[PDB]
């Protein structure tokens, strides 16, 4: 209650900090922007804001930005990949009008792999060449979407070119987004006439991936229900709607990364992330839908709902994709059993000892 309180004084983002990391980027992804506006394919490209920064739930420093460059496509059509209800193949209808896309097509199927290639291809040509700032990229690993970027050897920014579809939502999403009971139906209606997005993460095929394959992205939603997280509209807009909701997904956030660090001499943790904690919450956001659910005077209650159902989601080895329920983000697949097991235990320890992971 108080330590944890304690504990979100010391995850507060410097205002100092804000304002030079966020003008170090803006410098970066605005001449960026404006180099691929001259390219023909990545013509109409656009800013979209995403991730814990513009959510306003990035903990501890303001050193890393996740921005998609989206494209819009028109007359798009989909054929979902091998029953992996994320991964898809895009396809165009019937050829109405000559594209501007038509050098990345394997045939009929618009290629990701080739997409990125020159994506990529024109950053790096254009980092090179920025206004004495040291920008510089880096490929990590793990099949990422985005083009990675370092600037000042402090912070890092994900870049991903992402196609726009104004289409409906893909069939796999039909029972996902489960906010009725807590944000409404009407506004589950109208989050769900909103585009989607398709990302050049291609799907795995042993030692290597199929390279036409984009999966689908709802980042932009995950945005706004994060800063219009209430069931009350004017939830956390005057002092008598306080709620917590976002100060336990810090809270969740800082758990993670301060269990990976202590973890760092054998990386056990290595293949979990924010988006494990983020999915996990906003099922229980699912679950406690009332904002008196969430009040300010019960962050410990509300922190544990949290952990305890993360826990939950380790031992059972599920955690649902909150956009696409049959994509289990805890399957063998992708985190082995070990981890899980591995992760669990620890999180059993923190919580049964009120957390001395957070101890000063
Ligand atoms: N496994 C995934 N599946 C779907 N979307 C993902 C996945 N991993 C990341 N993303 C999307 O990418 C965005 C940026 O991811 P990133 O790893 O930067 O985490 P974040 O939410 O920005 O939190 P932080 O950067 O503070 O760790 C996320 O908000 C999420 O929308
Ligand atoms: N700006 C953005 C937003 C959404 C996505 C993104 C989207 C999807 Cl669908 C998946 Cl599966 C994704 N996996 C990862 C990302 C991602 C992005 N990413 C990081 O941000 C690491 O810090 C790597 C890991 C990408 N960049
Ligand atoms: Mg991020
Ligand atoms: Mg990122
Ligand atoms: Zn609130």
């Amino acid at each position: 209650a108080s330590k944890l309180r304690a504990v979100l004084e010391k995850l507060k983002l410097s205002r100092d900090d804000i304002s030079t990391a966020a003008g170090m980027v803006k410098g970066v992804v605005d001449h960026l922007l404006l180099r691929l506006k001259c390219d023909s394919a990545f013509r109409g490209v656009g800013l979209l804001n995403t991730g814990s920064y513009y959510e306003h739930v990035k903990i501890s420093a303001p050193n890393e930005f996740d921005v998609m460059f989206k494209l819009e496509v028109p007359r798009i059509q989909l054929e979902e990949y091998s029953n992996t209800r994320a991964y898809y193949f895009v396809k165009f209808k019937r050829n109405p009008k000559e594209n501007p896309l038509s050098q990345f097509l394997e045939g009929e199927i618009l290629s990701a792999s080739k997409m990125l290639s020159k994506f990529r291809k024109i950053i790096k040509e254009e980092i090179n060449d920025i206004k004495d700032t040291d920008v510089i990229m880096k490929r990590k690993r793990g099949g990422s979407p985005a083009v990675t970027l370092l600037i000042s050897e402090k912070i890092s920014v994900d870049i991903t070119l992402a196609l726009e579809s104004k289409s409906s939502w893909p069939a796999s999403t039909q029972e996902g987004l489960r906010i009725q009971n807590w944000l409404s139906a009407k506004v589950r209606k109208q989050l769900r006439l909103k585009p989607f997005y398709l990302v050049p993460k291609h799907a795995k095929e042993g030692n290597g991936f199929q390279e036409e394959t984009w999966r689908l992205s709802f980042s932009h939603i995950e945005k706004e229900i994060l800063n219009n997280h209430g069931k009350s509209k004017t939830c956390c807009e005057n002092k008598e709607e306080k709620c917590c909701r976002k100060d336990c997904l810090k809270l969740m956030k800082y758990l993670l990364e301060q269990l990976k660090e202590r973890f760092k001499d054998k990386k056990h943790l290595d293949k979990f992330s924010s988006y494990h904690v983020k999915t996990a919450f906003f099922h229980v956001c699912t679950q406690n839908p009332q904002d008196s659910q969430w009040d300010r005077k019960d962050l410990g209650l509300c922190f544990d709902n949290c952990v305890t159902y993360f826990l939950q989601c380790l031992r059972t080895e599920k955690l649902e994709n909150y956009f696409i329920p049959e994509f289990n983000l805890f399957s063998s697949n992708l985190i082995d059993k070990r981890s899980k097991e591995f992760l669990t235990k620890q999180i059993e320890y923190e919580r049964n000892n009120e957390f001395p992971v957070f101890d000063e």
